[PDB]
């Protein structure tokens, strides 16, 4: 008979999974297994994105109860599990999402040999980028592009990503009965108190395919803000109605497909001929992540500076000082502080609010290392991304893709553009909630009345600035033209 296992990883959903659908087809039981590490919090990982995974984990629960199945979450490492289970199921057949990521790449080379030993067939289509990121290389010589514009003409030329897969039937060939491996009490989804967290989550997106799903027809309830999406002229301060999607946490567990996201965009933009072209375009966002995910894949040592050859050598400053009070919120800026309390507080931010807080600690004041503050995104980002991290963390420190470092934002004048009221910084901030808008981005310029009127005076309630940016984007952008020569 055919007893096949579906192997979430990422692609946390039901529909646009082509792998479900194959291991469903012909199938006499089918076993949905999630692999997870019962220790990983005794080695990093926010409370945030961890609840947002055992939460997309209840979603496929109880998508597949609603369907007569039932979601295997197994402990263990995949190397230690899959040859037990293997024998245990009579399995014929192992389907996953393909993953083009370092350890993924590891971890998988070695399943399936235990999956050769075991007679049993590996079937791993593609679903989690929008085009095989391999073809894309082909296609172009040997190689992959550089520049945006360069990608953007090649996927251009190869056409139209796939379709979305079509939906799984509404009834599943279930699990085995009696199976000791296969035991309610033991593959059953943990909250966030038992895995070994003390701290509650405070982030307010839910995870889960049926969110993802939601948040999606929400954001085309509109189709004319669709189609004339500007990214770069969108606002970092909205956080009652964010500018853009956030559809970045949904997209990395794969609780969201981008074949789905693309198929609609092209839905609105045939009824709209004006709509705004890549990369500034909503589909020009998701060729962002397509364009980081095929020189990631295919260049070494990308997550790091040393032995990356498409990353600048930059001497870094070595300052735990200057990083712990960025990562901590105390820089005396209340730009910078609150976007990095809204980094522990949601785990999100928009992109023009992650542009200030990575230009800040490296090429524009602090001139810290990218790969720390990396490390302090890789925790409390819900969107934790291994290749869009990184990407985006040497764009911002002029280290790759970017090479203007002349461009230094003001952890002052920036945000003034587009919340003089400060009621961003007020939201995050409380400590400056009563402080007037003439000296909301700059407290230590406020009178002392001023201070203690309001509750906050520098030094007691709310730190100084540990820096002068007129002197440090000074000193920092002068390093930054001898390196480059
Ligand atoms: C220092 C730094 C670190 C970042 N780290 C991450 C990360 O770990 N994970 C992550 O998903 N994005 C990361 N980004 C990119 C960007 O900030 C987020 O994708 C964006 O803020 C998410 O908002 P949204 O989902 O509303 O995006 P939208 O603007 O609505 O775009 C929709 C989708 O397009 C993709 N996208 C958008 N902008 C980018 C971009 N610049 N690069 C790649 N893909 C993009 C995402 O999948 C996103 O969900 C980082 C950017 C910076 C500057
Ligand atoms: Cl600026």
């Amino acid at each position: 008979v055919k007893n096949s296992i579906i192997w979430f990883r990422k692609g946390l959903r039901l529909h646009d999974n082509p792998a479900l659908l194959e291991a469903c087809k012909d199938a006499k039981h089918v076993y949905p297994v999630f692999v997870l590490d019962p220790h990983f919090l005794q080695q990093k990982v926010s409370v945030n994105r961890y609840n947002f995974l055992l939460e997309s984990l209840e979603d496929l629960q109880r998508s597949f109860q609603a369907r007569g199945s039932r979601l295997l979450v197994l402990r263990g490492k995949p190397e230690e599990v899959f040859p037990r289970v293997f024998r245990e199921w009579g399995v014929t057949q192992l389907c996953f999402e393909h993953d083009t990521e370092p350890y993924a790449k590891v971890r998988d080379a070695a399943v399936r040999r235990l999956a050769a030993e075991a007679g049993v067939e590996v079937v791993t289509p593609i679903s989690h980028t929008l085009y095989d990121t391999d073809m894309l290389v082909a296609r172009n010589g040997g190689a992959a592009p550089l520049t945006m514009q360069s990608f953007t003409k090649l996927v251009d030329r190869v056409g139209d990503p796939p379709a979305p897969a079509p939906d799984p039937p509404a009834a599943m060939p279930p699990p085995a009965e009696d199976m000791p491996s296969a035991a309610p009490a033991a593959t059953g989804v943990p909250t966030w108190q038992e895995v070994g967290f003390k701290e509650p989550p405070l982030t307010v997106f839910k995870g889960g395919e049926t969110e993802a799903l939601a948040r999606l027809e929400a954001a085309f309830q509109d189709p004319k803000w669709v189609a004339g999406f500007q990214k770069p002229d969108t606002d970092p301060s909205a956080w009652e109605k964010p500018a853009t999607t956030v559809l970045s946490p949904y997209l990395k567990f794969g609780c969201l497909s981008a074949r789905l996201f693309h198929a609609r965009l092209l839905e609105v933009y045939r009824r709209h001929p004006a709509h705004s072209q890549p990369p500034v375009s909503l589909r020009g966002q998701l060729l962002w992540r397509e364009f980081f995910y095929t020189v990631g894949s295919t260049t070494p040592n990308f997550h790091r500076m040393a032995g990356n050859p498409v990353c600048k050598q930059i001497d870094w400053d070595d300052n735990p000082e200057f990083l712990a009070a960025w990562r901590e919120a105390r820089t005396g800026f209340p730009w910078i502080d609150a976007i990095m309390t809204q980094l522990v507080t949601w785990g999100w931010m928009h992109h023009l609010a992650r542009h200030s807080v990575a230009c800040f600690l490296t090429r524009g004041d602090l001139y810290v290392s990218w790969e720390r503050g990396m490390e302090v995104f890789e925790e409390h980002l819900i969107d934790q991304d291994h290749y869009l991290n990184a990407a985006n963390w040497m764009w911002l420190s002029a280290s790759a893709f970017f090479s203007q470092y002349f461009r230094v934002y003001s952890p002052v004048v920036f945000g003034k553009k587009y919340d003089p009221e400060g009621r961003f910084i007020r939201k995050f901030l409380p400590v400056l909630k009563d402080m007037p808008a003439k000296y909301i981005y700059e407290p230590w310029t406020a009178p002392l009345e001023v201070q203690r009127k309001a509750g906050c005076v520098v030094g007691r309630d709310y730190p100084a600035p540990i820096v002068d940016h007129a002197v440090a984007s000074k000193a920092c952008i002068a390093r930054m033209a001898a390196a480059y020569r």
